């Protein structure tokens, strides 16, 4: 029987108070939605630690036994709650087969949750009522025992047993420092996204949270298959041996020397190495090896060693005191000994080559038997590095002679020369190798890898996610394989749509109707065509006036960082070391100061286009045009209704913020002056003096400026004013409804906030130091050692400031370019009438109005856009008396029976007369010319 | 990487709809067949093929959101608009206009009265057609004609090669 | 720098291709009439008439 | 600047110390001076833009 | 301030007043019109607990 642990098993990881913060930590916690065994007595595994919980009415469970045997022999931990107190002991207890001295510690003090983990700590929580819910357990008991726990028993009501794992959690601390929520970073790809972004809320989009890497499954070790071995058999299995006074010396060289035979063989009476370990002889390599071979008496075999004295050690065969080599010996009583005595062996500086013979006989005692002794005195003599079989077409950890790495081995088409063992790619990268045993060339393909991106709708809509594995296939990792990578969890849809969350290579994803994540080739827009012919023209018959909003950043937060306080905050010892870097600290201060100044210049260049402050009159008669939602509200900061909407939608370490020179009210006064100018004097206030003009007349010029004759304005003035007024109301609804409307200003705020937050977080880094805290270094170490630890923090923190400043300067260049564009736009779009297509939004630009905004400027662009059109028959010219007549302005049109001349941007047919057309050339010249009659007044 | 897709969209995705040209190429004598997509092939123009054919550890490369075919569709749409609806598809609806009349506007727009275009239309169309052929010869012959794009590629390649070589 | 180039290219397409620029030497030498965009590796190529 | 070195002058380090230590003192100057050039170049490239 | 013959002819006491602080910060005996950041005001501890 098992149950779902849900979100239980969280506890306070330490004894530090935190509040109003999302804190990332890794510890032994119960994994979320893990399997816990349901009991309702046995000895269970402890593993890394145990999550224990129970639900009781009669309080049957009283305690636990923890240990390795739970049966005397060693210490066991006994924790029992009985009557009015709790008794904890760690004695060598003899327990019953069915429970329910030498003591080092003893202490005496419904849903119950416990954490038992390793010294040993106990965390717990008690609440009224395995139920679903969340709370965090707190430490109560610290038992500094040092006791080994591998198994435990519960002493008796239902209980649950789970196991803790070393996984990362994002813990949410509320205002009172209570953990109220948590994210298990190993639970799923959405949890990974939440941990990566350090948030419990995830915005719609694609995020890279991890990296996919194929791991090796086995290792491959290859060396040449022992082409040359040394004749150890001619030394140890020799037919005859020499005396100790005058012994044989055979040279061992130019080979693979296998010492496992000599070491493992049981034929030897002794095997001892002095300078090296006897079991490392096959890993080692010696410049030269020499075998000193002789026969001596058993009792005297003990003299064949460094630091010895005696008949052999002093007069026959002496070894160095710093001798490196191995002494190997065995009895030869059935080989060299003779019944009448073998007297062919005679005895008397290191290795330096009167005498008496040894009476070696087969009937003597062991100490009197002959022993064959070989001393191997210790580049050309190397051990048999062992090889393994080679496995192809898999990710492996390989070792080819001296070259190692991880990759996939496949057959190559590379023609290596007879002497070439390894190959390289252009950037000095191993591309292929020759196998040292078999003359074949294998390519090494790096094991598949790439970033892992989570594709998600916002968590306000759905917790379903899809995962894209970048630049990999769908074998290594409802699966869609595309050029960008392997996309798992998204459905493949034939229908294209507008792109929402991009994948790459033409692919986008969305959450659609019941609803699921889909992937598709993106649409670039509706398919259409122009009904082109040599004699057909489309001319607009109606139009609308639309208003669009263009949002541009102008300035950055004027941050300023005191480089000394940041690196060496109130520390004399650190400052003295910081000064060894000369001006590096000063350069950082100068760079940030320069930017802060630039940000005021940006604001001034964009908004101060006018040297006078203009204001509108109490008279609002602008010909039916309602500007009250863009004009300042006189009852309030003196800002417009739209300006308030724009502002309301954007949000001790030496880091400070300086105020702008121009405050929100001052900017409001500039946008007010520019707006009052735009409305009452058109662009004349821009060129020079503000010259009053009736608004309807001003618009007449604005319309003529786009190829629409002024009479259109006056005849349709009520329509135009009504369309304008409606469009402004639409702007307010858009800005009010979604904050995403001002993402461009919010993005600047977010990047600057991230840059500052990163800079602060870096203070907690060690950078190789014993402590991230300067005061903790100074309180622990004297200057001769403290200075080293401080220099490590200075390098890291100084480097951090340099990184921060570089990023601020590059970002500032972007903002300055935007400010320059915004200034250009205000002069050409607000203080004039731009003719630049799509400069002031879509359509034929008429006029625009500036609005103030946090960290930037917002423009409302008023443009003329054709709304309705008709298909007319046309001609480049008409024939009257044979002469060719061309329009002075506009084009010729035909309604099927009569020809008219009219302006291109608005259908308004006129009778063709000598006052509308001019004559040049004739009907035998102009291509497409048609017959007509021109009226002569 | 995100910024680079933004650059691509700001430059090419300037038209709301994807417009195609008609089966008739009677554009007043102006020959655009070498700048229009080749319907028999990657749907790119003859000049576009010339332009493309002249430009050549933990490190990976991501694809662009808009592939060569997506860009080709946008240049095709923008071109179809430019040829058959002039400047009006930019401002709003893609209104049809005869090409000769579109040019008449373009000539008046530089201070040259439109009658000049019509009287010399054959000459003007011939000069245009010749000039396009010259563009093809220039691009085919001189690889350095697109040196700016090759230079950007070379600088990025050098930056990556430097980064990898530093590992040694 | 590439971003600035892209912004210039975008400006040119809007004013040179979609419209008719009156900016001298903005769309090449001479009095600008019309232009046509062409695709290219990592960029845009304009033919200015 | 010393940058942690016993002396700001390279010739002084070489005249006073043998390589086993002189190289350490020099490496400290190299890191600081290389870092100074990297800072200078970055500022020149941004200013140049 | 060292003159052409290496004689000290003038000096700024960097702790004398706020103008002297500006002169030392800018490494000059002349200060141009404007606002300059020269220091950081800090309240000092008076007790040891
Ligand atoms: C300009 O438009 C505003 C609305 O944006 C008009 O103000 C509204 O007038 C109606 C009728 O009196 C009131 O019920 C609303 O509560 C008013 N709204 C606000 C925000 O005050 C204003 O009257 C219009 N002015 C002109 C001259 O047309
Ligand atoms: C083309 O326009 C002309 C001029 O408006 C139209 O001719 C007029 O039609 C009205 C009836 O709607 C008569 O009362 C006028 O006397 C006509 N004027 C002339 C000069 O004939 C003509 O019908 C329109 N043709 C088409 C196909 O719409
Ligand atoms: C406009 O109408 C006139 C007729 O009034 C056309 O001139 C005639 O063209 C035909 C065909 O070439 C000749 O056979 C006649 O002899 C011409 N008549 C005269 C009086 O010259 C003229 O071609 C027509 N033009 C257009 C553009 O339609
Ligand atoms: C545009 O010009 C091209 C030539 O550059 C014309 O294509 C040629 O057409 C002739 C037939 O008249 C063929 O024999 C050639 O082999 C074609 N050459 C190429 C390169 O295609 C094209 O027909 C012209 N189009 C228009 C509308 O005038
Ligand atoms: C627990 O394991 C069983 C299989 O023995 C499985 O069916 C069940 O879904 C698992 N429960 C959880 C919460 O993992
Ligand atoms: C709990 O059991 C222990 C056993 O050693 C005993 O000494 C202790 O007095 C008991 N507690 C109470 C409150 O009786
Ligand atoms: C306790 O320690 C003594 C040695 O001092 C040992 O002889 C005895 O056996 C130990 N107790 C147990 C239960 O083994
Ligand atoms: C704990 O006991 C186990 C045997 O059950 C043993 O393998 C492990 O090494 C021991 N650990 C310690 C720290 O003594
Ligand atoms: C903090 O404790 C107070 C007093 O019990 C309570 O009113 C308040 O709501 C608590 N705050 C949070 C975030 O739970
Ligand atoms: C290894 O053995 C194979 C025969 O199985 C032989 O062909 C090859 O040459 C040997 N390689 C070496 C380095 O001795
Ligand atoms: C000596 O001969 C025996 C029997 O063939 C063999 O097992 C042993 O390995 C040989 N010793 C050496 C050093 O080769
Ligand atoms: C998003 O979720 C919050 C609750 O956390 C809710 O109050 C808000 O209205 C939701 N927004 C939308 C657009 O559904
Ligand atoms: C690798 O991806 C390609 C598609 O680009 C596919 O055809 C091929 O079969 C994949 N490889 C494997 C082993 O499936
Ligand atoms: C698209 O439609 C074709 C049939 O024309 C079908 O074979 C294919 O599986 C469909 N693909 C998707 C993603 O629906
Ligand atoms: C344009 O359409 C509107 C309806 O939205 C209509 O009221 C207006 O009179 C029309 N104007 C012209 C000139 O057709
Ligand atoms: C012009 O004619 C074409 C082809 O019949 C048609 O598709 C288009 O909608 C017509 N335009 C208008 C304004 O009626
Ligand atoms: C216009 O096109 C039609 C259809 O191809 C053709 O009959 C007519 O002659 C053309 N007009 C001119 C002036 O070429
Ligand atoms: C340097 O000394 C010379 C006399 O040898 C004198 O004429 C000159 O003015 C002095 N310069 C300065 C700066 O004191």
């Amino acid at each position: 029987a098992y149950t779902n642990s849900f979100t239980r098993g969280v506890y306070y990881p330490d004894k530090v108070f935190r509040s109003s913060v999302l804190h990332s930590t890794q510890d032994l916690f119960l994994p979320f939605f893990s399997n816990v065994t349901w009991f309702h007595n046995p000895v269970l595994p402890f593993n890394d630690g145990v999550y224990f919980a129970s639900t009781e009415k009669s309080n049957i469970i009283r305690g636990w036994i923890f240990g390795t045997t739970l049966d005397s022999k060693t210490q066991s931990l006994l924790i029992v709650n009985n009557a009015t107190n709790v008794v904890i002991k760690v004695c060598e207890f003899q327990f019953c087969n069915d429970p329910f001295n030498n003591c080092t510690f003893e202490y005496v003090s419904n849903l119950r949750e416990f954490v038992f983990k390793n010294y040993f700590k106990i965390y717990s929580k008690h609440t009224p009522i395995l139920p679903q819910g969340f709370s965090a357990l707190e430490p109560l008991v610290d038992l500094p025992i040092g006791i080994n726990i591998t198994r435990f028993q519960t002493l008796l009501a239902a209980y649950y047993v789970g196991y803790l794992q070393p996984r990362t959690f994002l813990l949410k601390y509320n205002e009172n420092g209570t953990i109220t929520d948590a994210v298990d970073c190993a639970l799923d790809p959405l949890s990974e996204t939440k941990c990566t972004l350090k948030s419990f809320t995830v915005e719609k989009g694609i995020y890279q949270t991890s990296n996919f890497r194929v791991q090796p499954t086995e290792s491959i070790v290859r060396f040449p298959n022992i082409t040359n071995l040394c004749p150890f058999g001619e030394v140890f299995n020799a037919t005859r041996f020499a005396s100790v006074y005058a012994w044989n010396r055979k040279r061992i060289s130019n080979c693979v020397a296998d010492y496992s035979v000599l070491y493992n063989s049981a034929s030897f009476s002794t095997f001892k190495c002095y300078g090296v370990s006897p079991t490392k002889l096959n890993d080692l390599c010696f410049t030269n090896v020499y075998a000193d071979s002789f026969v001596i008496r058993g009792d005297e075999v003990r003299q064949i060693a460094p630091g010895q004295t005696g008949k052999i050690a002093d007069y026959n065969y002496k070894l160095p005191d710093d001798f490196t080599g191995c002494v190997i010996a065995w009895n030869s009583n059935n080989l060299d000994s003779k019944v009448g005595g073998n007297y062919n062996y005679l005895y008397r500086k290191p290795f330096e080559r009167p005498l008496q013979s040894y009476g070696f006989q087969p009937t003597n005692g062991v100490g009197y038997q002959p022993y064959r002794v070989v001393v191997l005195s210790f580049a050309t003599v190397c051990g048999p590095k062992k090889s393994t079989n080679l496995v192809k077409n898999k990710c492996v950890n390989f070792n080819f002679n001296g070259l190692t790495g991880t990759g996939v081995l496949t057959e190559s088409n590379k023609k290596f020369l007879p002497f070439q063992q390894f190959g390289r790619d252009i950037a000095d990268t191993t591309d292929a190798v020759r196998d040292p045993q078999t003359l074949e060339i294998l390519d090494i393909t790096p094991c598949s890898f790439g970033g892992v991106s989570v594709i998600t709708p916002g968590t306000n809509t759905s917790n379903q996610v899809a995962v894209l594995y970048q630049d990999v296939n769908c074998t290594e990792v409802n699966v869609f394989q595309t050029r960008a990578g392997c996309l798992i969890g998204a459905e493949h849809v034939n229908n294209s749509y507008e792109c929402d969350i991009p994948i790459g290579a033409g692919i986008c994803a969305s959450y659609q109707t019941s609803q699921s994540i889909i992937a598709y080739t993106m649409s670039l827009g509706a398919e259409n065509s122009v009904a082109y012919s040599n004699n057909s023209i489309a001319i607009p018959t109606n139009f609308t006036i639309s208003v669009t909003t263009e949002i541009l950043p102008v300035s950055m937060t004027k941050t300023s960082v005191d480089c000394t306080m940041y690196i060496c905050g109130d520390s004399t010892e650190c400052s003295n070391l910081l000064l060894q870097y000369g001006s590096f600290c000063t350069q950082l201060n100068r760079a940030l100061t320069g930017i802060a100044v630039e940000q005021d210049k940006n604001t001034q260049e964009v908004f101060a286009q006018v040297k006078q402050i203009y204001k509108t009159p109490p008279i609002k008669d602008f010909g039916g045009f309602n500007f009250s939602q863009i004009l300042p509200d006189p009852s309030k900061s003196k800002r417009s209704f739209i300006e308030d909407l724009l502002f309301n939608k954007v949000t001790f370490n030496g880091l400070t913020v300086l105020p702008p020179l121009l405050t929100d009210e001052m900017i409001a006064q500039y946008t007010s002056a520019l707006l009052a100018g735009t409305i009452t004097s058109g662009w004349t206030f821009g060129a020079g003096a503000a010259l009053q003009i009736p608004f309807a007349m001003q618009m007449a010029y604005r319309f003529n400026g786009i190829g629409v004759t002024q009479n259109v304005l006056y005849e349709n003035q009520k329509l135009i004013a009504n369309q304008f007024n409606s469009a402004i109301g639409k702007i307010q609804d858009s800005l009010s409804s979604t904050a995403s409307a001002l993402g461009k200003l919010q993005d600047v705020v977010n990047q600057n906030a991230q840059a500052l937050n990163t800079l602060v977080k870096q203070l907690s880094s060690n950078f190789g130091a014993i402590s991230s805290v300067l005061n903790d270094i100074l309180s622990r170490l004297d200057p001769p050692e403290a200075e080293v630890q401080i220099d490590r923090l200075i390098t890291g923190r100084l480097q951090s400031l340099q990184t921060y400043v570089t990023q601020q300067l590059i970002r500032a260049a972007e903002i300055r370019a935007s400010a320059n564009l915004a200034a250009t736009k205000m002069s050409e779009c607000v203080l004039g009438q731009s003719k630049r297509v799509d400069f002031c939004g879509k359509g034929y630009h008429l006029m625009s109005f500036p609005q103030s905004a946090p960290h930037g400027v917002v423009f409302l662009h008023v443009t003329y856009v054709p709304a309705q059109e008709k298909n007319f028959t046309t001609a480049p010219a008409i024939c009257h008396d044979g002469k060719a007549h061309f329009p002075r302005e506009g084009v010729f049109v035909s309604n099927g029976t009569h020809w008219f001349v009219t302006q291109r941007n608005f259908y308004e047919p006129q009778i063709i007369t000598t006052d509308n057309t001019f004559v040049s050339g004739n009907c035998d010249v102009v291509i497409g010319i048609v017959n007509n009659t021109v009226y002569d007044p």
